């Protein structure tokens, strides 16, 4: 989800959860060289962090065309590797763009095969399920305009370990030598890991890190875990007036494991208590036994797919309003009710200490 092709949000899927913080060096602006990114592709979720030279109004712009132009290749199926190579091929028509520096990661949900290279970026740090942090090794990518290619490493993460796209401006803080600097980071890291438990790592990291000695460039922080996936939802319920009191409370269960928003939580809630209630009254069987069949995923495209089948009754305009996608099939003897939503948490924006 983005707002002016800037990415307000982090999507949710079933292998990772993702968190993103950021501040901008700038006053009164939303932006700066730094961005970051998150595409869930199905398979695989992409991860990026990138820096622009000089923020600067005119790093923003730089930064823009850059994210949305990397953003393009990723999404249309290209590997990390072509995608990056494309990007640096297109440099040369946009101007200050030489010297941008990114991190691109993708994570096999399978395999927890973790690709990723280092185009003159400071490289991800580790953090195992056992609290231990260290950084990847750099990949030898360098930046854009520097002929050096973008080879790529592989770590594999097992169920609990989270890794941490980071901009400079993480590490080199006003009054602290950069060695120091990057192994405060990493321990920090390994103690806050001893909300969902990424969001924290993320958020703690980066205000402690920062509590003290403030900020002077743009700071980025990308966070993801891997974890074991929820379980898909079903339920099968008699058509009587509780169904939707039945699904609602196990609905909101489920969206919680998943670790939904609330806001798409009361969305799909929403809808698909609406679905249930609408067939139990309109609800033309007399046999009310296992009348309701709901059924709800979320895939690692990031959308939410739901379904609620009923034995046929005598919701469209109610839930393509809630959701990104409602429909509404019939035949006899049945009713089906569908829903697609994409899920999103927000970044963090913060504005703490110059
Ligand atoms: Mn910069
Ligand atoms: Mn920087």
């Amino acid at each position: 989800l983005y707002f002016q092709g800037a990415m307000v949000s982090v999507p949710v899927v079933p292998g990772a959860d993702i968190a993103a913080e950021y501040l901008v060096a700038a006053e009164d602006t939303a932006a700066g060289g730094d961005w970051f990114d998150a595409l869930a592709l199905g398979d695989r979720l992409v991860l990026v962090v990138g820096d622009v030279v000089g923020h600067g109004v005119e790093a923003a712009a730089v930064m823009s065309q850059l994210r949305t132009a990397l953003r393009m290749q990723i999404s249309a199926g290209y590997t990390v590797v072509e995608a990056l190579e494309a990007v640096d091929r297109f440099h040369k028509q946009v101007p200050g763009s030489k010297s941008a520096t990114m991190c691109v990661g993708s994570l096999d949900f399978t395999s927890g095969e973790f690709q990723y290279c280092t185009a003159g970026h400071p490289p991800p740090l580790l953090v195992t399920a056992d609290a231990s942090a260290r950084y990847v090794e750099p990949t030898g990518a360098g930046p854009l305009g520097s002929g050096t290619g973008f080879p790529v490493r592989s770590e594999v993460l097992n169920i609990g370990d989270a890794i941490l796209f980071y901009t400079d401006g993480l590490i080199e803080r006003p009054g602290r030598p950069l060695e120091a600097s990057t192994a405060e980071f990493a321990d920090l890291a390994a103690s806050i890991a001893s909300a969902r438990p990424i969001d924290r790592l993320c958020s703690d990291t980066l205000e402690l890190l920062l509590r003290s000695t403030g900020y002077n460039d743009d700071v980025t922080l990308l966070a993801m875990q891997r974890r074991a996936p929820t379980p898909p939802l079903h339920i099968t319920l008699d058509a009587t007036i509780n169904a939707a009191r039945t699904v609602r409370a196990q609905l909101r269960e489920w969206l919680a494991e998943i670790g939904a928003d609330h806001s798409d939580i009361a969305d799909i809630v929403h809808a698909i208590s609406e679905f249930v209630e609408n067939a139990v009254e309109h609800g033309y069987a007399t046999d009310v036994s296992k009348g309701i069949v709901v059924a709800a995923a979320l895939a690692g495209d990031g959308n939410v797919r739901a379904s609620v089948i009923d034995r046929g009754q005598w919701g469209l305009a109610m839930a393509e309003a809630l959701v990104s996608e409602a429909r509404i099939m019939h035949g006899a003897g049945g009713t089906t009710a569908t829903l697609t939503h994409r899920l999103s948490r927000p970044a963090r924006f913060v504005t703490d200490t110059m």
